[PDB]
């Protein structure tokens, strides 16, 4: 069987450790989507909540929510509810949570198939785990088939560092060389589990900037003063929409449609701390079905965000916490000889973005001619001068794939 063609019931539900949450207008928006987005947006929430103002916030959390999705598959009692939980799996209506494996498995398919295109999806969520361990064989098919993942082993008990390199290589390997660090400089023989994911995106905008166009404007910082970036310029048709307290919402195509950059920019007498509080599925699915069509100037800055972090202690303090527990971990679906407390060691996830005239992390040099172009001298202008968010999203499945926060693009 293949992925693209897995029925449900190649998903086996085990009865042992199934969960069960309780109940409570334009075209189809997938439910695992919509808990995804819901996810997404209350990580981010908190993660910025924790952060300055003026740094710069970068994250995948399709690739947060699918590392630990591809993991809920060996958990069980409190620990798979919780992941449910936090990982708003259980606002599905009203499913079983094998059918989750099932719903990424469709989600998963149409992401990263193989029929090129221009932009390019790589993910790269595995879980490591010391030589010792023995993932459960049925365990092993679905992680592989639904997250086309494995569950590599290595032996961090007798040469751990050696291991840890073994790791950081991979990653480099999948993300071509632009994240070679997942796992900083934190594992020993004291570390059983561990899950890695990321996950790497490069396109070319559907409409590219023109690299002669870019000069070196002024960017406003949240503490007041300015500092100079790069800002690149153009005007063409958009889908944009200036929505609630003055905020332009503006849809930046890649070539190929099904991946766009969304970017929220708030008016200068706006906080953007201020509409990162506001955010929720509701108030963004609202905000990009106002989006329409539209001639316009474009002020965006060039930027370089590479973030990265250890999910561990942020996720506990959001309720994941069992599966980290040596003593309270219920992950059946890993085991190890006369070793009955497997848990997750830690959790590391890096997300890196290039953003320039020609796309992500693109880097040709194209120049432009418009001949004989007329517009509105009343035109609307996108000037992104100040902090605004990010968001790279795939259209066709309403599904944000990265979020972000560029409140410092200067040099
Ligand atoms: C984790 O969750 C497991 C299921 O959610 C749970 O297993 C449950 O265990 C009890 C008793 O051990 C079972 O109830 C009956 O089990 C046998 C039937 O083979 C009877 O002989 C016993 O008298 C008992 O009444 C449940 O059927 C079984 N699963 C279900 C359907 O609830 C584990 O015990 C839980 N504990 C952990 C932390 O792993
Ligand atoms: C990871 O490294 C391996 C080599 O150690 C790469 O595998 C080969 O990559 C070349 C192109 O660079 C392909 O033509 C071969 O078909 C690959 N062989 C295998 C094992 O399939 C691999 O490309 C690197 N990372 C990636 C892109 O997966
Ligand atoms: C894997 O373990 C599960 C319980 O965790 C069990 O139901 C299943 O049969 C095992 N898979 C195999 C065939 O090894």
């Amino acid at each position: 069987v293949d992925i693209c063609t897995a029925k449900p019931r190649d998903i086996p539900m085990n009865p042992m450790c199934i969960y069960r949450s309780p109940e409570k207008t334009n075209r189809r928006v997938w439910e695992l989507s919509k808990a995804n987005s819901r996810f997404a947006t209350t990580f981010y929430q908190h993660l910025a909540d924790s952060k300055n103002d003026n740094d710069n916030i970068f994250l995948s959390p399709l690739s947060i929510s699918t590392a630990f999705a591809m993991t809920k598959l060996g958990a069980c009692n409190d620990t798979l509810q919780q992941l449910m939980e936090v990982f708003k799996f259980d606002t599905i209506s009203e499913k079983t949570s094998d059918q989750i494996h099932f719903f990424f498995a469709k989600l998963n398919c149409r992401l990263y198939r193989k029929a090129a295109k221009s932009s390019k999806l790589v993910s790269a969520n595995r879980l490591f785990g010391d030589k010792s361990l023995t993932f459960n064989e049925t365990y092993q098919d679905i992680s592989e088939l639904v997250y086309g993942a494995k569950l590599q082993p290595l032996d961090f008990k007798e040469n751990a560092e050696q291991s840890r390199a073994a790791i950081n290589k991979w990653v480099s390997n999948k993300t071509e060389g632009r994240i070679t660090d997942v796992i900083p400089s934190a594992i020993n023989e004291l570390t059983v589990l561990v899950l890695v994911n990321t996950i790497y995106f490069k396109g070319l905008w559907k409409s590219k900037f023109s690299p002669e166009n870019t000069r070196k404007e002024l960017f406003y910082k949240a503490d007041g003063e300015s500092c100079s970036a790069s800002m690149m310029y153009q005007e063409g048709k958009f889908r944009y929409r200036r929505v609630a307290e003055g905020t332009q919402v503006l849809e930046l195509p890649f070539k190929g449609d099904d991946i766009t950059m969304v970017l929220i920019l708030p008016k200068p007498e706006k906080s953007l701390a201020k509409v990162e509080k506001e955010l929720t599925p509701e108030v963004l699915q609202e905000w990009l079905d106002e989006l329409e069509e539209m001639m316009l100037v474009v002020h965006m800055p060039r930027f370089r965000i590479e973030d990265g972090f250890s999910l561990k202690e942020q996720l506990q303090d959001m309720g994941l916490v069992d599966l980290f527990s040596p003593e309270k971990s219920k992950l059946p679906g890993i085991v190890a000889e006369g070793r009955d407390d497997l848990y997750v060691s830690d959790a590391f996830h890096k997300a890196f973005l290039e953003v320039n005239e020609e796309g992500a992390e693109a880097a040709a040099s194209t120049a432009v001619v418009i001949a004989g172009r007329s517009l509105n001298p009343n035109r609307v202008t996108f000037k992104a001068n100040r902090p605004f968010l990010v968001f790279i999203r795939e259209v066709p499945l309403n599904t944000i794939i990265f979020m972000g926060r560029v409140a410092n693009p200067c040099v």
